């Protein structure tokens, strides 16, 4: 626990709407001066696009319809084990 963020952010398990999906880049877009991170969902149902547009690939993914932009707003890390034991 502290304010300072961790720079492994890519490759966290994250939690959005229910779902778990996989971080697969974490940096600023060009159209967007907001913090915005690539998220591959386990069902490619959800998914919007494979991530590349215009030819220039931005983050790669399994599916060639899995990959989204979320924010870290709608990202729920989630609490550990003891934390969880402790909130059931």
């Amino acid at each position: 626990m502290s304010d300072t963020l961790t720079a492994d952010v890519i490759g966290r398990r994250v939690e959005v709407n229910g779902e778990h999906a996989t971080v697969r880049f974490a940096g600023v877009v060009p159209p967007v001066a907001g913090p915005w991170l690539g998220v591959e969902w386990d069902n490619p149902e959800r998914g919007k696009h494979d991530g590349s547009h215009e030819g220039t690939v931005y983050f790669k993914c399994r599916h060639p319809t899995g990959g989204s932009f979320i924010r870290p707003n709608k990202v729920n890390f989630g609490t550990d084990f003891l934390t969880a034991i402790k909130n059931r």
